[PDB]
C-alpha cells in the first residue's frame, strides 16, 4: 500500500512494456497473446454499451485499444497521482509521453478492419472523457460524487487487484468492491498475474498475492459473475527478466448478474 508511494511509472513501463516483454513481432510473446484475447472478445460483438471504466489503469493504454471502438464514454483510473499524470501526457500528446504506437499498430493488425494506427489512437484519446483517482479497497472505489457514469456498461482491469491485495480474501473484497460499479448483465475483462508474489517499479518493491486460474475463476463466481472465458499464458523463460516472479498471465471475460 504505502509501497506504492515509491512506484515509478517509467520504471514500471520499461520493466513490462519495453523489450523483451514488449516485443510484438514474435506471435508467441505475451503482448501478442494479450491483445489477441482483448480483440477477439470485443469482436464477438457481445461486449458493448455506452460507458466503460478501466480499473487501476496505471500508466498504460494498451488494455483499451480494441475496447475504445465499442464505448463512446471511457473512464480511466488509478490510485497514484503520478500514473494519472503519465496518462495525461499520452492522452494530451504532451512531451515525454510513453510511445504506444507499436501496440496501436498491432491492435489494428489483429483487429483486421484495415484501420490505421493513428485513427485508433485518435479514437481512444477522444473517448477517454476522464482520468479519475480510485481505491479498490473502498466499498465505493470511486467515491460519492463520481464524474463517471454509473453503473458502467462494462469494466476492464489489468494487473491491479492481485497487486494491491496481500491475500486471497483481500483480492475477493476488491473484486466485490469494483463489481458494484458494473451494470447487471454487464461485462468484465480482467487481466492479471498468475502466481506472482512481488514485482519492482523502480525504487518500489511491491508485494503481490499469488493466485491461480482456479482461484481467479472461483473468485469471479463468488462475486456473482458467469465466466464467459478464462485463458492462461505461461511465461516463457526468456521473459523472466528479474523484475518480478510472475509465472503466467490470465485473461478473464466475465459477465455480471
Ligand atoms: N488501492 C488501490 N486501488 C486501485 N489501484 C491501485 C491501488 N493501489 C495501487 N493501485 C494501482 O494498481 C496498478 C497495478 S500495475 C497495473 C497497471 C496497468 N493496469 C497495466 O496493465 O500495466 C498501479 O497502477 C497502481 O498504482
Ligand atoms: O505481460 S507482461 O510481461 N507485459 C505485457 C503485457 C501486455 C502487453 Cl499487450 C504487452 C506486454 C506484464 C505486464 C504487467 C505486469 C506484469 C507482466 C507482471 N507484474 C504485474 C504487477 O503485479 C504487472
Amino acid at each position: 500500500a504505502s509501497a506504492y508511494q515509491r512506484f515509478e511509472p517509467r520504471a514500471y513501463l520499461r520493466n513490462n512494456y519495453a523489450p523483451p516483454r514488449g516485443d510484438l513481432c514474435n506471435p508467441n510473446g505475451v503482448g501478442p497473446w494479450a491483445l489477441r484475447c482483448l480483440a477477439q472478445t470485443f469482436a464477438t460483438g457481445e461486449v458493448s454499451g455506452r460507458t466503460l471504466i478501466d480499473i487501476g489503469s496505471g500508466p498504460t493504454v494498451y488494455q483499451l485499444l480494441s475496447a475504445c471502438s465499442h464505448f463512446e464514454d471511457i473512464t480511466m483510473t488509478d490510485f497514484l497521482e503520478v500514473n494519472r499524470q503519465e496518462l495525461g501526457r499520452w492522452l494530451q500528446e504532451e512531451p515525454g509521453a510513453f510511445n504506444w504506437s507499436m501496440y496501436s499498430q498491432h491492435a489494428c493488425l489483429i483487429e483486421g478492419k484495415g484501420e490505421c494506427w493513428q485513427d485508433k489512437e485518435r479514437q481512444l484519446r477522444a473517448r477517454v472523457k476522464r482520468v479519475l483517482p480510485i481505491d479498490v479497497h473502498q466499498p465505493q472505489p470511486l467515491g460519492a460524487g463520481s464524474p463517471a457514469p454509473l453503473p458502467a456498461d462494462a469494466l476492464v482491469s489489468a494487473f491491479c487487484l492481485e497487486a494491491v491485495s496481500p491475500d486471497l480474501a483481500s483480492f475477493q473484497r476488491a473484486l466485490d468492491h469494483i463489481t458494484t460499479l458494473l451494470r447487471p448483465g454487464g461485462h468484465l475483462l480482467l487481466i492479471g498475474a498468475l502466481e506472482e508474489s512481488w514485482y519492482l517499479a523502480g525504487e518500489a518493491r511491491l508485494t503481490v498475492v499469488p493466485v491461480s486460474e482456479e482461484e481467479v475463476r472461483e473468485a469471479l463466481v463468488r462475486s456473482g459473475y458467469k465466466v464467459r472465458d478464462l485463458r492462461t499464458y505461461i511465461m516463457p523463460a526468456h521473459l523472466q527478466t528479474g523484475v518480478d516472479d510472475v509465472k503466467g498471465v490470465f485473461f478473464a471475460w466475465a459477465q455480471k448478474v
